[PDB]
């Protein structure tokens, strides 16, 4: 809340990051999680770094959520969403319930390769992965964690830590056919 600006600024320097305060075209490249219930807005309070190689961007949608989004290394055209349970489903029609895991429901455009996906690894994480980590899925070059734009320094520390943890998970998704 208070002090937002400064703290996201002093957390991207510890990280090693760029820090921007806006970014006018960033969000046009993802489509689903919490983008596709919001529109005509911007990036704000803007992280730009790498973890292991691998770009990360961080952002806030002005009361909507605080986004990780973290490249990946092998594209996939299959989507898991793994959110809270209380919250709606996914709105998209190409989407579907597979089904409960602990606090959160998993969805997917292919039930089949999320149930390959969905090991006794994933049941873990499930369980174990914190409750601000709202809403994960992945798109074809990113896996993403959405949580509220209350979370403090600690929470993004531990939601750079879930979106690893959970893209190490969709590893096995299927790549993108030739």
């Amino acid at each position: 809340r208070r002090g937002l600006g400064r703290r996201r600024k002093s957390w991207a320097k510890s990280h090693g990051f760029d820090y921007e305060y806006e970014s006018e075209d960033l969000l046009k490249r993802w489509k689903r999680g919490v983008m596709s219930t919001v529109g005509d807005v911007t990036a704000k309070n803007v992280v730009l770094g790498q973890i292991r190689g691998e770009a990360v961007f961080i952002f806030d949608i002005e009361e909507v959520a605080t986004v990780i989004a973290l490249h990946r290394k092998v594209g996939t055209n299959v989507v898991v969403d793994l959110r809270l349970k209380g919250l709606k489903e996914p709105r998209e029609n190409d989407i579907w319930l597979l089904g409960a895991i602990g606090p959160r429901m998993v969805y997917s455009t292919n039930l089949d390769a999320a149930r390959r996906a969905c090991d006794r690894r994933m049941v873990t994480f499930a369980h174990t992965a914190p409750d601000c980590a709202e809403i994960m899925w992945n798109e074809q070059n990113w896996t993403l964690v959405a949580m509220p734009v209350t979370s403090n320094r600690a929470q993004w520390d531990e939601g750079l830590r879930t979106v690893r943890q959970f893209n190490d998970l969709l590893r096995v998704l299927p790549p993108v056919p030739q």
